[PDB]
């Protein structure tokens, strides 16, 4: 498979593969089964704000998602980013859903990397602010299912059927350019990421979420993701 | 042909093709023949302090450079960034040189663009600081006989012969993610550059100078460029 760390905001309780009883946050390294949880008020069609970061002079790895007014999810996880995930990477977003339905619409997205020269000998960044996503946006090799533009929006599903998306849609949308992580420099890379999303109430029980991971250089839609495997897994596990 | 917009920190002074009698800062608009030059320095080896600004607001698309106890070349053009320059872009660097030689070594490189969603509506960035040229940089698809590392360096020749960088030799330094620029969306995106760069005297009259372009998301070395052509346009029209 390919090496790969997400936060779930997962939509459905899967049950019986490790997420909880309940929808919620996690963070994932490599395996579906998180390492944190934290519990998700999942409102309707509201916007957006998660917000993720890791320092590595204190190598906690977090996340917050806030609707406005609304309360912080803070699943923050220890763990050792140096031996668990490649030099060179290539973030984005993955959103899936299988037999049940939910809006996976985001309108704007950041990145901030500051990669340790030799530490205060002025580090390296990639900085962004996608908030206008255009109908011909190409510094995006969005995979699967993904649509974007006829507004600023980007689309991680099959839409337009009133918004009703067309479930058993994924959706990628992996960025185009690398960054350097492993260790080797040390690896201070302090990325952070906005995550506005909108998942409308589809009035259907709306179920999978939205990702936000950061993969190897190379990447497909692995063995099908169609529901619960959350668009970047091949494997339950 | 590609179409492309430089500008020339030149050093060899093209009489024939139209460059004044002295190494000199310019600008070009898909010829070599400049529209404005201005009066430039050419030290020997020493360091590096140009900057290139196109503010949409003032349409001037601003150039200086400064060694450190030296003075600032003003090389500001009038250019309507609108229809001369394509709807997505691909940046990056260019030298050359042809039967005479100098040394390129490039050891920084930024950029800052910022295009107007809604022109308050938190213009979309792309902001980098390399500091940090490694051996195996991949977010640049250098062409030519460019070549980074051993230090940090981006040295846009074929070298390491005591440096001194083995005449005609060319090599270009393309970034490798795109900007939405033509206008389309107001085209206040103030794409800005600092290009800190060190041309050592080889003791052989020191000349092609080195660029800055944005030119189409293709490229290549066009038709042979081992001199006076400056890296990127074809033809000397
Ligand atoms: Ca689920
Ligand atoms: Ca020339
Ligand atoms: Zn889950
Ligand atoms: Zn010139």
């Amino acid at each position: 498979a390919d090496t790969i760390v997400a936060v779930e905001l997962d939509t459905y309780p899967n049950t019986d593969i490790g997420d909880p009883s309940y929808p919620h946050i996690g963070i994932d390294i490599k395996s579906v089964r998180s390492k944190k949880t934290a519990k998700w008020n999942m409102q309707n069609g509201k916007v957006g704000t998660a917000h993720i970061i890791y320092n590595s002079v204190d190598k906690r790895l977090s996340a917050v998602v806030s609707y406005p007014n609304a309360d912080s999810a803070t699943v923050s996880y220890d763990v050792d980013l140096d031996n668990v995930l490649p030099e060179w990477v290539r973030v984005g977003l993955s959103a899936s859903t299988g037999l049940y339905k939910e809006t996976n619409t985001i309108l704007s997205w950041s990145f901030t990397s500051k990669l340790k020269s030799n530490s205060t000998h002025e580090t390296n960044a990639l900085h962004f602010m996608f908030n206008q996503f255009s109908k011909d946006q190409k510094d995006l090799i969005l995979q699967g299912d993904a649509t974007t533009g006829t507004d600023g929006n980007l689309e991680l599903t099959r839409v337009s059927s009133n918004g009703s998306p067309q479930g058993s849609s994924v959706g990628r949308a992996l960025f185009y350019a690398p960054v350097h992580i492993w260790e080797s420099s040390a690896v201070v890379a302090s990325f952070e990421a906005t995550f506005t999303f909108l998942i409308k109430s589809p009035d259907s029980h709306p179920a999978d979420g939205i990702a936000f991971f950061i993969s190897n250089i190379d990447s497909s839609i692995p063995s099908g993701s169609t529901g619960r495997l959350l668009g970047l897994f091949p494997d339950a596990n």
